[PDB]
């Protein structure tokens, strides 16, 4: 079932923020800038979502980040003009820091609280069979993928004391967190064939894992990031991703197992509460590592296969900001421990990008 | 270890809401009545948790559901005539219909949330063999378990749209939902020293999952049902669960495997939002059953068991309210539909508790 792709190709997702001047509550009519940007477009796709409050921008098939990065800006300036036009704001986050409240009859209240914005990072696969042996090894570093991410402290008014809340409204929902586990593609297409004998799944797209493969594009997706407040910080766990799943297939450093998984929603819860400061907790053993310190490791793991890929620039960027310093939550935090407001906050990030 | 039970023995868990009688909020302060009305008791016990607006009352080791009711009947008339002279009232539901509001470090604003009410039951096995057996097998039964007991449709103030909300509340937790798959009780002890590795659990009672064994008290806890409005239908639904564990044990209707979890979480979802409307998939032939229909076959294969164990009147009841209807929540709805009010809504749930 599994489209053929030139392996370590790339493809990124960005949901964006769209917000209304005077106020800086989130837009209403994000279908007017979306038809006015359609015209004037040359690289990429800008797509509708359901809420009025969201502009998806996609690449297409990347072969490195500066590519993507290029296709990143081509969006971005189209984007920003219409944006004055209509005298709206665009920014990232993985929250609206302040916004209050046919899907609806499935799932209720639960799709009427934040309205929330990830990234996407796509990598291309050779078969199917590499893409589960990779979406296994990029999960043993979904907390690190959160860590470095984490944009997302504030919700309804609060501070939740999370770095990365966004995550959390999405788990009442059954096909939340891990994909159950499968060795290979042949028991993948058995897996996808009992869940969809359900009412609630029809297909791929239907199953919120934190990383699913794609059959039609041929991809392994990592969906845990939230929508950074710039394009650099993007474009860095771009890199990431591809460098780390080179390293994985290149140089095959696991051998993945079902008992892996079994502490798989400890870390990463404790790398949404915490960030850096999360603590990771070996399945076998009991030993654990520092979040900092073991991506740190990562990051030293994937240098040899990010000169490869034209990628030494985003893991240079990676390794500053943990050595001294934090994720983008961290930020927003000492913003408004110097006397700032939340109106403020988005205001800036609005301005940040760019 | 696992503490050696006589077989089908009983235990009843009901956390009970504590009400301000004026304008029928929860109570704050529900401690000052915990500690009038200890002392006159002669058979179980009450306790207080981390809020005061809830009553923890627990039978001891019981024989059978009546002599269950009658402790259950005792501490009542104990807490009626202690709450009243003492200007409050005491109802039940799986939430409060409108209550807004060291561990807030780890957990962050969702344990700042509705306070939520359940009735967790206890069945006593000989070895904890037979427990985990018996809780893959109760496992298979919590969409019915929760769809007969459902009654909590509103949160602060609003119609969630499912029958039992407040099970949504705890999905954050990493370790919500089903416990991970063992197939005995020597795999369960390695299971529990591996998680135990983390800093957020060291003992059983950390473990939040939908079922549980208890090695100290030699049971199975089943954990999944919301505080019933009436002690009746507490009752009801012990003596289905301890009818069912009997058939379960004497008859061994399942040989358990992992694959049979595949669809445990899309399962439970659908009892949640639904009624006994909810339809229940088979993970191996993908047959889709409704609820009230497969609860009904439930009926029946346990009715010899119910009848052995003197809990025929429990399976009597709830036929009938699987035929003639739905659960307490569907009831609640249908008051409010009439021209009721929140706030008359609970104050009718606390005369309907004598
Ligand atoms: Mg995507
Ligand atoms: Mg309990």
């Amino acid at each position: 079932d599994f489209h053929v792709s030139e392996p370590y190709t790339l493809g990124i997702e960005l949901e964006m923020q769209v917000i209304n001047p005077p106020g800086y509550d989130l837009s209403q009519d994000s279908s007017t800038l979306i038809d006015a940007v359609k015209p004037q477009l040359t690289a990429g796709e800008i797509k509708h979502d359901i809420t009025e409050s969201m502009l998806e921008m996609a690449t297409g098939v990347c072969r490195d980040i500066d590519q993507a990065a290029a296709q990143l800006s081509a969006m971005q300036h189209v984007i920003l003009q219409a944006a004055s036009e209509h005298h709206l704001g665009i920014c990232g986050g993985g929250t609206h820091p302040f916004q209050k409240w046919r899907t609806l009859e499935n799932f209720g209240y639960l799709i009427q609280q934040a309205t929330v914005f990830g990234q996407h990072v796509h990598v291309g696969c050779a078969n199917g069979d590499d893409a589960i042996y990779l979406l296994h090894g990029l999960s043993h570093f979904v907390p690190h993928f959160i860590a470095l991410s984490a944009a997302s402290p504030y919700m309804q008014g609060a501070d939740t004391r999370f770095a990365c809340a966004r995550l959390n409204i999405f788990s009442a929902f059954p096909d939340n967190g891990p994909m159950p586990w499968v060795s290979n593609w042949q028991e993948f297409a058995g897996l996808f064939r009992r869940l969809s004998y359900t009412t609630m799944i029809d297909s791929i797209k239907d199953l919120h894992w934190d990383i699913r493969p794609s059959p039609a594009f041929g991809t392994v997706e990592v969906r845990v990031m939230d929508t950074p407040l710039t394009l650099d910080h993007a474009i860095n766990m771009a890199g990431l991703i591809q460098a780390t799943a080179h390293w994985l297939l290149t140089e095959r450093p696991f051998k993945p197992q079902e008992q892996d998984y079994l502490l798989y929603k400890f870390n990463r819860f404790q790398a949404c509460r915490y960030g850096l400061e999360g603590v990771l907790t070996d399945a076998y053993t009991g030993d654990r590592r520092r979040l900092a310190d073991d991506t740190l490791r990562l990051l030293d793991n994937v240098t040899p296969s990010a000169r490869k890929l034209g990628a030494d620039s985003a893991i240079d960027a990676l390794r500053l900001q943990v050595k001294k310093g934090g994720n983008e939550a961290q930020y927003m935090r000492e913003f408004i421990a110097d006397g700032g407001s939340l109106i403020g906050l988005v205001q800036k990030h609005c301005e940040i990008w760019a």
